[PDB]
């Protein structure tokens, strides 16, 4: 049996952070490193 | 009048330094700040 109180909302919910994700990894998240820079000659 | 204690000394030691300057300026310290590094892209 299932419940619509959480699962549903459980269900959309969890999804939504799936597609968050998606957006923010493969664009915001890409260049964290390579552009990351420092002022030094080290 | 001259004294030779103080005079004939005090030139030579006068000279001394002369040529001891004019060795040291020209090649010692001829590249000073040109040669002044620092580790920094400032």
């Amino acid at each position: 049996h299932s419940t619509a109180i959480g699962g549903v909302w459980l269900s959309v919910i969890f999804i939504f952070r799936i597609m968050v994700l998606v957006v923010a990894a493969e664009s915001v998240w890409g260049d964290e490193k390579s552009s990351f820079i420092c002022n030094t000659l080290q």
